[PDB]
């Protein structure tokens, strides 16, 4: 009975970071309390100045990642400020009943609600907005993120041996549907409501104009690249709430991967490229063995390099000649 | 030797039901006899009056599900009435040899044939029409269904423990390619043959005009919703003979899922969203824990809510506050 | 330390064959030496005379398959002749570091380079060209193939029992993006460089004009069909460096399949249709039980029969009435 358990309050952090948490814990079940605020905002998504009339949890794409342990209860307060124009709600794939909670969290601007559910299954799970009659629009405009439920004794390999990560990163991939005018340029809209009709027409073609990680082309590059060091194990959480994608680390691998994202199932090893089904989140572990700049991308290479689905990981440390060596540098063909 | 075994005759039923059968059985191998009749018919597929010049097994999309046990022989009589215009046949993915039987069942209007094959591998398997030179057209126009071959001792979890279902439902998902005229409206054709040329042009774009469950937008809603009750375990068989899809139950899960559809392999647990490869059938078990109306859909949400790939399950019983509770209903933000 | 190991030189062969090799071996680790030469060439890809301005390893699509054992080192000499116009390199998904080797093999026309890497993970892995700023174009124009790394003690089933093949075939599937002129006919270009701008526009639609096995529509049919005999076990290696596909053998199955292509993971059995993620290679074993002509195809049937993704396997031997029998041939419906 959840009424009788201790409560803990957690402060969320912005992607691509994930808020501090324990992996294996000796703690018993808790009611874990979070709050999020919906924000409607126009946002620039590329190098040409194109805008998206966007909708978000907490002002970011994706929304922040929430972490609990199997057997905890999630208790979320969802706030829809009066500065917004539209109604919203939340559907947690990690929850059981009432359309994942959507039926119990319908909030008009100026309102809030509080939901509790038991996190009784381990894995990474998508959450997203789902207002009746308007579901695909709110999701492709930016309203999704991840709930991670860790097993109480931490992650395990197929033989039951312990696995860990030293840091976690959260990547949300967004297929966008931006309309064009008769001059062939992308349209800019003064309000969210004015974008709707034209956007639905693009959506129905099933062809995205852009596909981006974390809100914009190049979001995870330059000063905002992911970082690690040789010897460190990273967890890469990848969510796609609407469309299939195929993650790959250039010069690396997926050492242990749950591509369907559910930790009670055995992971697969040595993957070159994995698969995240539209409407889910998956998770991969990698231990860095070489320093350098890696690319992390969707391996439909058109989707990555032409449409925006790619980022960088900068890795410090010492180069290893045993794994890889330039025997002869580029030079003229001998004659 | 099959000539020496007992014969049983089975009467088929229309989707979404599946004909009565035993799961675990003490019976030895039988020759199991079925018959099906091809029907060409024009059909209304949406709320706007759009028509499809369709082709079916037994007058339904999908065709009926045939159920046997591993080691049985399937013996099918396939009838092509003289009221039809085109030749037809059948390819069983569950069979070995002769293009799945297609080579041995070529029937012109006014003709019939009888095929027998050994069902020597467990799982759910697609069957579909495949006449030489005309294969994709006959499949996307509606000619596919499922053969389920159960292991003789019933379904099993990864550790070999017994699994059961209390009822089975069969869902066939159909990507449709309906042409449009110069006024932008969908075309209506007087004959099946007249639809061919325009339809192939649409097919080659790889973009469906509609994606429907069981023959029409909203087929599995209102009076025709699926039903269950709290405590009941349902088997959801999902077939897609031509295109990938990603099933999801809103407010539920896949407790045990064979997404590739082959029962001798261990299932996965706790899935939010699973994946059915174009040209296959898969199967999921879920035990209901909460009452209410669930949605069952393709989680490319555009494909579901804009193009038609979604249905309803109405579930009776008692609400459970431990799994999910509204702590505070929607109300004004405190000030 | 690789400097101290014996070296072996291997001569490559053209697809769909794979060069001779041992499965289980008693040999210890070797440095295995290969060479490949890039070739830019215009090529006819269909029955209508359409051309592709292509780029290849060794003059073929796909490039040849390279085979080693886990713990061997791959040492490749990559040559870019002065008759070519563009720079090239190589990224091995089987390697660790420096963008899979791409950073260490940048060769302008007139130049060559030599790379060594440790093949420390078993499976089938894609290799492809990846020059900075030009990656998707070089890949969809034909520059990809497979590295197979076999476990030293051969392939194994989920219980650790031994598995073998009697012959191996290598199939590379290529999504092509051929532009059209205002008359609706495919364009023919005098140089590789002149095709670039128009081709990128087609690529961005995500809709291929053609999808072919091994370089052309019908490449693996007639005199060039694959062959086997009843009782023989074949390994079918399938690579797709850019786009998802779903292989199927008509009248057959995948007896044991690694659809993600990594041999240290247990295979699945009895598959009707499997799934190769864009940016990977997978592998299937089948033992023929019936003679005849089988089709091997992508089971999006539009992609197979309309766009080109299909081939033939001709199988000799004795027909087996137990698996399949025509009980009654096509004849008039009794009255
Ligand atoms: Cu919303
Ligand atoms: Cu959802
Ligand atoms: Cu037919
Ligand atoms: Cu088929
Ligand atoms: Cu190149
Ligand atoms: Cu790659
Ligand atoms: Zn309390
Ligand atoms: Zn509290
Ligand atoms: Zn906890
Ligand atoms: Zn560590
Ligand atoms: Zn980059
Ligand atoms: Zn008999
Ligand atoms: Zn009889
Ligand atoms: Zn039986
Ligand atoms: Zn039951
Ligand atoms: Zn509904
Ligand atoms: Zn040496
Ligand atoms: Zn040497
Ligand atoms: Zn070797
Ligand atoms: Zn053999
Ligand atoms: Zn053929």
């Amino acid at each position: 009975d959840a009424d009788k358990l201790p409560h803990t309050k957690v402060t969320l952090v912005a992607p691509p970071q994930v808020h501090p948490h324990e992996q294996a814990s000796k703690t018993g079940p808790k009611v874990v309390e979070f709050t999020m605020t919906i924000e409607e905002k126009k946002m620039v998504i590329d190098d040409k100045g194109t805008t998206l009339q966007a909708m978000t949890f907490n002002g970011s794409m994706p929304g922040p990642t929430l972490v609990v342990h199997e057997g905890d209860y999630v208790q979320l307060t969802l706030v829809n400020p009066a500065t917004n124009a539209m109604p919203h709600n939340v559907d947690f794939h990690g929850a059981t009943g009432a359309l994942g909670g959507a039926k119990l969290t319908n909030v008009n601007p100026g309102e809030q609600a509080t939901l509790r559910f038991k996190a009784d299954r381990s894995g990474t799970f998508v959450y997203h907005c789902a207002p009746e009659g308007m579901v695909p629009w709110h999701v492709v405009s930016g309203q999704s993120g991840t709930l991670m439920v860790l097993p109480r004794d931490g992650l395990k390999d197929p033989e039951g041996k312990p696995l860990h990560y030293d840091r976690a990163y959260t990547i949300g991939e967004f297929d966008l549907y931006i309309p064009k005018g008769p001059d062939g340029k992308y349209k800019d809209y003064a309000t969210l409501a004015e974008s709707y009709g034209d956007t639905v027409q693009v959506m129905r073609t099933l062809t995205p104009s852009h596909i981006v990680f974390n809100g914009k082309v190049g979001a995870l590059t330059g000063a905002n690249a992911l970082t690690a060091k040789v010897g460190e194990t990273v967890l890469l959480i990848h969510s796609q709430a609407n469309r299939d994608t195929r993650p790959h680390l250039i010069g690396g691998h997926g050492d242990w991967v749950w591509e369907t994202g559910k930790f009670a199932n055995p992971p697969q090893r040595d993957l070159e490229t994995w698969f995240i089904r539209g409407g889910s989140a998956g998770a991969a572990l990698y231990t860095f063995k070489q320093p350098g700049v890696y690319a992390y991308l969707n391996h439909n290479l058109i989707e990555a390099f032409e449409l925006g689905a790619a980022g960088h990981i900068k890795v410090e440390g010492k180069w290893n000649d045993d794994l890889m060596k330039q025997i002869k540098a580029p030079a003229p063909i001998p004659r």
